[PDB]
């Protein structure tokens, strides 16, 4: 079984917390970047065997996804909004490394983390 397990996206021991910026995070940038059309490839965990791409967790080793950002955003499991800025980081750079500068799939997580970045831009202060 190549693929990894994925991400974990509760975990008991934890702390966990909101915050009105994570509730941002889910309810404007999570939102917005889950419905645009371009997200459908981020969605979930890179499935490298289905997608026949062998040396995926070769060359990825801290994998991430909106799949996984979503499910810790509903689970409570970030404690501040950095760690959540963090995995979109870490997603976009992944696919950045991975695939060739110009291949339509970076045109793609451009657009996103364009407005990622947008959203970010606004994020409110911590009540
Ligand atoms: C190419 O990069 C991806 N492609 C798919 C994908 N299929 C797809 C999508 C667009 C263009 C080309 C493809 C191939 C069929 C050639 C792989 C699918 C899918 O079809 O279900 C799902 N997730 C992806 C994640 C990724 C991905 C991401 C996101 N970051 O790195 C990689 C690699």
């Amino acid at each position: 079984s190549m693929n990894p397990p994925p991400p974990e996206t509760s975990n008991p021991n934890k702390p966990k917390r909101q915050t009105n910026q994570l509730q941002y995070l889910l309810r404007v940038v999570l939102k917005t970047l889950w419905k645009h059309q371009f997200a459908w490839p981020f969605q979930q965990p890179v499935d490298a065997v289905k997608l026949n791409l062998p040396d995926y967790y070769k060359i990825i080793k801290t994998p991430m996804d909106m799949g996984t950002i979503k499910k810790r955003l509903e689970n409570n499991y970030y404690w501040n909004a950095q760690e959540c800025i963090q995995d979109f980081n870490t997603m976009f750079t992944n696919c950045y490394i991975y695939n060739k500068p110009g291949d339509d799939i970076v045109l793609m997580a451009e657009a996103l983390e364009k407005l990622f970045l947008q959203k970010i831009n606004e994020l409110p202060t911590e009540e």
